[PDB]
């Protein structure tokens, strides 16, 4: 469900070995929202929020719409 | 531009003969959001809301984190 997702985000921070608070301020994000996404939430977060989280921990967040044969980019 | 991204979305909707008002009802999303997320405010868009919309256009929204060459899926 979201457990898989949660673990997809939890390890971005674990790899830098930073706490949830360190990151909220490294990415400039409410620690509440930071914790919510680490828990496989994400549906209630601005794309921006999510991007910052991932950028902060050295990744590139790519948002795409796949329709039929081809796909389109949003981020 | 993040306004060309969203204008690509406007055309997907239009090609399927749906007005913003219909799209709204279809994904149970406030019509106010759809106009903006169609005016290019993707960053500000709440993820699930943007999920809800892209599917009322018959699409899969696809969120992944690119690290090195390898990329990992969230949505």
């Amino acid at each position: 469900r979201d457990e898989v997702r949660a673990f997809r985000l939890r390890e971005l921070r674990a790899a830098q070995s930073l706490t949830q608070v360190q990151v909220a301020a490294l990415a400039h994000i409410r620690q509440s929202r930071v914790s919510s996404i680490e828990n496989g939430d994400i549906g209630s977060a601005q794309v921006n929020t999510l991007r910052k989280y991932v950028s902060a921990l050295g990744g590139e967040l790519d948002i795409t719409v796949r329709l039929g044969d081809e796909t389109f980019t949003l981020a």
